[PDB]
């Protein structure tokens, strides 16, 4: 009925917190929540030594003004006032400690009407042009008399609190850096019922840490090109015509955001493309699936580790595993004895006897991965034999390519050796891995004939991702983009609960990884030259119920 | 000041189509805008029934936006209770109106108007108008209530409504087949109206064609500012990249809607002209490169022979039936003037790849060796390999038809151990199958493509392909997906793709296969017809 201050007057707030340095309750396994990121500052400055990124999406955000919108706003400010009728700023709002935490150099902060907040200072204090206010009030009478685009309360734990209290916020601009630091002050914990996320941006790195940023906002408690638009689409299919039976409150909070821009968001938005429009088919099981054809996910590893964070995911395991093939190994024991299970249904008694495979020791899986990356060509035996300089040893042909003919474009390490399929105890999934090297960058191609999009893929992403890194290293480059091309994309339907549930949940800023440097051979490489830092994540799920 | 089309909103909705020859000039046919104008045929339609063009044309001249009616009735009157329902008036000629079915009569939710000078008013309903004369409707459409006004024109109708400069938009249906015409729309100035948009390709009732629009040419809110933010960092740019100038791309860049499938590769070649990496190669051309790429064709409504620049296919299908056999012998191709794997079988060419006891044009275990004896000891290419080694392509064909959800359908060229004993290492890597509810569609990774001369034709070999296998399986094609690795493009190639990103495609043709062959290994060169293929001039990449 009756306009609230801050919509007519369009009062934000906008913030960078990070991760408390709370001593712990184990880091032993931490629950995560939006109030882990609440880091504001620390002896009256910022936590962090210096983001620029953060900087540059603060100057940004505070100074953008959009003039054609003014006069829309200025009748409605009018209006609300009951009053008829230099270049256009906004108003940034920031209480005392926050102004005298702030460079000479910096203030007044350029091309924005400056606001302070304060009762032990006034006017006579201050050289700078700048408005000084002693009551919140003040501030909303202020704004009736200036000419400006938009409000930004700067902020200051105090200044933030009251503003949220008086429930003058609008929307939230929140960077989330991901990192900890010593602490003494803290951003308001935000009220879900008061204020939903609406947008989540691109993950980024600046100074030694991810980062992104998301949008909270206030919940309630030329045109003709544009008609041509409309024809284009004269023939896609109506409604209830979609292909599944899918409910609309199974996606309420994923359909509510704006901007989905975060990566993890490429993978999400397959399973609910899946889900949505897959195909109902039958499997190799019986469980039966939701079956897409052809998909393709870019990750920026310059950037950040694609750990999908909507759910609990462990690496020690595809680690083991990666370099398991490494080594050349086909013996299920191997990792066993490590407490890695990944292969163990694929190397029982039983499961070998339905492949034929009668004559097999139970665990040996046969030439798969590690025996084709080493000895591609060469005659199994048996998985304890001596392979030695027998086959083609792709891994450390494409390690020279890399190092030596970098503009090469037959750079490709395949384990689909369509001689040896029968022979293992399944054909591979990971078909091959086509690499590409400009700048001194890599970047990879791996194409996957079958993805469980539920349980696999995530797994998938990550270890290529890590195999990236480590060739990379090995060649005295950087690693770039870590391209995953999917093939048959499948949701089996006894997961199709558990991922409804995920595609509800907001992602978190990625984590990061971080090899041994020293290692310089792809075979030199141990369980512990790897560490994943600041993984923030949601709530383990099991898939399976 | 003003102009009237501008103010009524007076645009035009047609769909024409290809006429005959009518036997007369038998020489290399030339193909342009003009091409598509066969209008009508004895007072009715050239063609028997287009139920989609029907559908896109009661679509269009029904639309209205309610809310945005107001801001021109403000202009209007500013130029100058009855209607529940605002709607759009439509001018048709006389024979048009009589050419119409009766059960259609009085377009449904249109404001009805006829040009006539024999109609009189009186035997007419009070909502059907009729005019004397061109000039007489403006003066209707000013006591009028209506959204836009469309001409469903006559031949008659569109020409002086284009003389008398008062159409704003043509919204041309592009019907690709021939038909026998007596009249046909008239030829459009390229210098007064022009295309700004071209949609998607479709087939309906045994024809594909797409929706072009030409344009008279001039010679909420909060989340909104959230866009904005999110692109504070977007590549900081205002510097050009890989010195390529604004207007080389002049008609290209001009297009608002480029939903024709055919962008897909030109966008492709867009991007890599942009954005490509600066890269010398193993030939001292010099490239620019990309990496990761994936196109996708809807087989079931077009064949995606590329429009742009004349394509010709009796080479690659040659090529194709050469893998089915087998072979490996380049001599088999080059007797048919098939020269595509003629410098990768010179003696120079193979004594650079080290293979200097290979006879000349002996490629080695390529493609068909590998598709039909993968595993198998190479000797030479008049060996007798009958038997020996893995039949990959005789597997997925059983694969499919007895096993079509299975995830394991896959056709690898890729074999490693041999890789070094072959001409050269295989550009596709792979082809793998997907089926569902009696549709086959295939995915190829290509680890290296030459956007400017291989791309074109590896787009058709595969899409033939996938009509091959699907036929033999008793399947409907569906979808072809092209994974491109190293994406390049050839720097002596560049200046043609500039002349190519600023053609306009034309709706693409069709391909039919002989019923009859039901096994792969049947198809002969003569069992393959590409169907009315209009396209642009050759152009030479070098
Ligand atoms: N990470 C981030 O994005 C941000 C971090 N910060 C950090 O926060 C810390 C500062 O926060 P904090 O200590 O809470 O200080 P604030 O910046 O909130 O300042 C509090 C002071 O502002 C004044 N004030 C607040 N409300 C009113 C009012 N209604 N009327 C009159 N005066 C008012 C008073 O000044 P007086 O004493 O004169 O009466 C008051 O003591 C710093 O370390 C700074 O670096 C700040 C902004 C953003
Ligand atoms: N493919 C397509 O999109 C379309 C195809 N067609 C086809 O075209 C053929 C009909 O075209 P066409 O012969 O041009 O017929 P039209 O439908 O244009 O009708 C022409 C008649 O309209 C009247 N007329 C024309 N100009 C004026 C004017 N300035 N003032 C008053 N009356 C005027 C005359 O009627 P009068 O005799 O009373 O003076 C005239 O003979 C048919 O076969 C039809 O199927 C038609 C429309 C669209
Ligand atoms: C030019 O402005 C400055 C220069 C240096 C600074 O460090 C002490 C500061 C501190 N203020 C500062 C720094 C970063 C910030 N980042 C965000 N996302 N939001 C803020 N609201 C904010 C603020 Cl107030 C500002
Ligand atoms: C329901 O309306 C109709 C049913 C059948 C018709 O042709 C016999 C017609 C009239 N002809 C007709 C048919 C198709 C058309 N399509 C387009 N893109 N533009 C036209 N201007 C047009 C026209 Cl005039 C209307
Ligand atoms: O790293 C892996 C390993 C396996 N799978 C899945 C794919 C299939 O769901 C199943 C193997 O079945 P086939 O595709 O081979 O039929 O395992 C993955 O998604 N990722
Ligand atoms: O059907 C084909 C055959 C070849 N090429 C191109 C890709 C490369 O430009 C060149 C092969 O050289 P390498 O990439 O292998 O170096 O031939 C195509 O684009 N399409």
């Amino acid at each position: 009925m009756m306009e609230q201050v801050c919509d007519v007057f369009d009062i934000y707030a906008i913030c960078a917190c990070c991760k408390v340095e709370s001593k712990n309750e184990g880091k032993k396994n931490e629950v995560f929540n939006n109030y882990t990121f609440r880091g504001l500052g620390n002896k009256g400055v910022l936590p962090w030594k210096c983001i620029s990124l953060d900087m540059k999406y603060f100057r940004a955000v505070t100074t953008y003004v959009n003039e054609s919108k003014y006069e829309k706003l200025k009748y409605k400010r009018c209006k609300y006032l009951n009053k008829e009728t230099k270049k256009l700023q906004n108003v940034v709002v920031m209480g005392r400690t926050n102004w005298e935490s702030i460079p000479k150099k910096f203030k007044p902060l350029s091309n924005r009407i400056n606001v302070i907040l304060s009762r032990t200072l006034k006017k006579e204090d201050f050289d700078e042009d700048v408005y000084i206010i002693n009551k919140v009030e003040d501030l909303i009478v202020l704004l009736g008399k200036l000419n400006y685009y938009k409000c930004f309360i700067l902020g200051g734990s105090v200044v933030y609190q009251e503003f949220l209290e008086k429930k003058l916020i609008k929307k939230i601009y929140f960077t989330r850096i991901n990192s900890t630091y010593e602490c003494d002050v803290f951003f308001p914990e935000i009220n879900e019922n008061e204020y939903q996320i609406i947008s989540v941006s691109d993950v980024y790195t600046s100074n030694n840490t991810t980062l992104d940023f998301i949008i909270y906002k206030k919940t309630n408690n030329d045109d003709e090109e544009e008609d041509d638009f409309v024809y284009f689409n004269f023939n896609k299919e109506k409604e209830e015509k979609n292909k599944n039976s899918i409910h609309p409150n199974d996606f309420q909070i994923y359909n509510s955001l704006k901007y989905k821009y975060h990566p993890e968001y490429q993978y999400l938005n397959i399973i609910y493309d899946i889900m949505m429009n897959g195909n109902k088919q039958s499997d190799r099981t019986g469980v039966g699936v939701l079956s897409k054809f052809g998909y393709i996910m870019k990750f920026d590893l310059s950037q950040y580790f694609p750990l999908l964070t909507t759910k609990k995911l462990f690496l020690r395991g595809i680690i083991e595993e990666l370099l398991w093939f490494i080594r050349g190994e086909t013996n299920g024991n191997t990792l066993l004895n490590k407490n890695v299970r990944i292969w163990e249904a694929n190397g029982t008694r039983e499961f070998l006897d339905n492949r034929k495979l009668f004559h097999r020791e139970v665990n040996d899986l046969g030439p798969i991965y590690g025996f084709q990356w080493r000895h591609f060509g060469a005659e199994y035996t048996n998985m304890y034999d001596n392979y030695e300089n027998k086959g083609v040893d792709q891994l450390k042909n494409i390690i020279n390519l890399i190092k030596n003919d970098p503009t090469s474009r037959r750079i490709l390490l395949c384990a689909w050796n369509v001689k040896d399929l029968d022979q293992m105890a399944l054909p591979p999934c990971h078909i091959l891995c086509q690499f590409y090297v400009f700048d001194g960058k890599l970047s990879c191609i791996m194409y996957q004939r079958s993805c469980d999009l539920g349980l696999g893929v995530p797994f998938n992403i990550a270890s290529y991702s890590i195999f990236t890194h480590m060739i990379a290293q090995v060649c005295n480059l950087q690693p770039a983009q870590f391209i995953h091309v999917l093939g048959n994309a499948h949701v089996y339907n006894n997961h199709i609960d558990s991922l409804k549930i995920q595609l509800n949940r907001i992602p978190y800023p990625f984590p990061t990884l971080k090899l041994n440097p020293d290692i310089k051979n792809i075979e030199d490489f141990t369980i512990s030259d790897f560490t994943i830092q600041n993984y923030v994540h949601h709530e383990k799920i099991s898939m399976d119920m």
